């Protein structure tokens, strides 16, 4: 229990039931890498939804009965055996406490049952944190997995100006995206009018090149992976299972030739979608596993593992490198072609 909670000095940025939000913060002194990770959780879109998921998924709308401490687990673990990437970073976890995929900048208030601040809550804790020692930072990677993933996507270059505004030019700002790169596709069997009420409900922002290509009204654009990193200044490490079951859950898919065509369907698409994305991982596996897991070194693409290929990716960052790839993206067909795929 490795990693300790500090809830927000400014109380004015909150959770959605306007309890402090917070990060659980590991230091490693030395060490001028920073990994601040956003927690996923799905998202809730009008007062009766929201209310039901604050009577059965309460800590992803509060603070008040978050522990003390969280232990690191996968990416954020501290020991070299499980985290051959960044075992010697600092080591920040972001709680998901606002139910906004993290895009909101709206208080609680007269009008407002719940506050969705993710947006402010990433810039607060960043804020926090530079009293802290990232001030001396030389890498801050933004990390995330499902709501999460999508979150840095949505976040990445706002961290970016706002250390450079603060004046903190020499920290280079990345963003890792695990789990939320979706596609708007159609349904298998019958999620976009969801994310467009949402985003009215939690005064919802996208980043300014993305909304200036889909302007007002179409900002739900913008979640997509697809359409937002394209328009993306900061190197952005894409992984995503070609079949991710939070993508065919939406897609209604839970074999026959239309299934067995549709899932091979999907799997092309999503392949695609990643042909000019050069820092990417994408197993061809039916998972919802993330990169939190301790076991998040099992997996292999081309003989490469996720640790290996962030590892080149930053060699990368100092020209593709002899023997340490980072564009690794399966082409077999369907689910657990890759031997290596979680069981
Ligand atoms: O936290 C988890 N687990 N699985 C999922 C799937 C979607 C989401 S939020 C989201 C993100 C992007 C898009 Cl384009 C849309 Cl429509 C919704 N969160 N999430």
């Amino acid at each position: 229990e490795d990693l300790r909670l500090h809830l927000l000095l400014n109380t004015s940025v909150t959770c959605n039931d306007g309890s402090p939000a917070g990060y659980y913060l590991k230091e490693s002194r030395g060490s001028r890498r920073w990994l601040l990770f956003l927690e996923g959780g799905w998202y809730c879109f009008n007062r009766e939804n929201c209310d039901s998921r604050y009577d059965t998924m309460r800590r992803l709308m509060s603070s008040r009965d978050w522990p003390r401490t969280r232990t690191g687990t996968g990416i954020l673990s501290s020991q070299p055996e499980e985290n051959p990437y960044w075992w010697n970073a600092n080591m920040v976890f972001i709680p998901y406490c606002s139910s906004d995929v993290w895009s909101g900048a709206s208080s609680k208030s007269e009008k407002n049952e719940y506050a969705f601040m993710g947006a402010l809550i990433i810039q607060e804790v960043v804020r926090e944190l530079l009293g802290r020692g990232l001030s001396g930072a030389k890498v801050l990677l933004l990390a995330g997995s499902s709501a999460g993933g999508t979150g840095v996507l949505l976040n990445v270059d706002r961290v970016a100006e706002q250390l450079e505004k603060l004046g903190y030019p020499a920290i280079q700002v990345r963003g890792l995206a695990d789990s939320g790169w979706f596609l708007d596709n159609k349904q298998y069997r019958h999620p976009t009018e969801a994310i467009r009420r949402g985003i009215r409900y939690w005064n919802g922002v996208v980043p300014e090149r993305c909304r200036r290509q889909f302007q007002e009204g179409e900002e739900w654009n913008c979640f997509f992976g697809y359409k937002v990193y394209p328009t993306l200044r900061s190197p952005v490490f894409v992984v995503q299972w070609l079949f991710d079951e939070a993508q065919l859950t939406v897609d209604n898919v839970h074999v026959q030739e239309g299934l067995r065509l549709y899932i091979q369907n999907l799997g092309r698409e999503l392949r695609h979608t990643l042909k000019d994305v050069p820092a990417s991982f994408a197993p061809a596996c039916l998972s919802h596993e993330i990169i939190i897991r301790s076991h998040w070194t099992d997996v292999q693409v081309k003989g490469t593992s996720l640790p290996r290929a962030l590892h080149c990716w930053d060699r990368s960052l100092h020209t593709p490198l002899k023997g340490c790839p980072v564009h690794l993206v399966d082409s077999c067909p369907w689910p657990h072609c890759n031997p290596s795929c979680p069981t």
